[PDB]
């Protein structure tokens, strides 16, 4: 409807897969080459469905700070034979927060959904499933069961992907240009 849902759909069209584990069906964001993101509580294996194919992990990294703190990010490499757009450039270099944010998912549950969340504050530290978890982003719209993987994104920038919910609020892990740097 806006340059917000703009941006939104240009990442979504060309760097988003379905991820399929044994903990259910998530939206997953390709940053290049065959490197992806998704929440750690996909509890990723040596196998893992994408579009529905069945695909060898070549590497995964549940990412933690340098207190040794959860962040709820796991790195994926995917033995895939085509490789994503390269979109480390629109990564965010530094912790912040964001007015007008667009949170988008693709599953087979809820397709082409664009959810305009609005203001995003650097909330940090968050109790998350009774997991001591850091460098959350909190947005004022009660998020649902399905929404985990979706992607943060503002005008030029892809700042999170969705992690969990109160009912009333919603919580994203940062990501950061220095997580993909190779």
């Amino acid at each position: 409807m806006g340059p917000g849902f703009d941006f939104a759909q240009a990442i979504m069209k060309k760097n988003t897969v379905i991820a399929r584990t044994e903990k259910g069906e998530f939206t997953m964001l390709g940053v290049y080459d065959r490197v992806a993101v998704i929440p750690t509580h996909a509890s990723v294996g040596e196998i893992i469905y994408i579009n529905d194919v069945e695909t060898r992990v070549l590497d995964a990294c549940a990412l933690r700070d340098l207190t040794d703190t959860n962040l709820e990010i796991t790195i994926v490499k995917l033995d895939r034979n085509q490789k994503f757009r390269d979109i480390r450039h629109f990564l965010p270099r530094c912790e912040d927060d964001y007015n007008d944010a667009v949170l988008s998912v693709h599953t087979s549950k809820f397709p082409n959904m664009y959810i305009p969340v609005g203001q995003v504050t650097n909330y940090g530290f968050l109790n998350l499933g009774g997991t001591p978890t850091h460098r959350i982003l909190m947005y004022n719209f009660p998020t649902r069961a399905g929404q985990c993987g979706g992607v943060v994104t503002t005008t030029g920038k892809v700042i999170g992907i969705h992690v969990g919910g109160n009912g009333a609020q919603g919580f994203a892990a940062m990501l950061l240009h220095s997580y993909f740097t190779d």
